[PDB]
């Protein structure tokens, strides 16, 4: 999925 700060990843991605 898009876990990028640009997409709006409210939760810090694992990678």
């Amino acid at each position: 999925r898009c876990c990028h700060p640009q997409c709006g990843m409210v939760e810090e991605c694992r990678k």
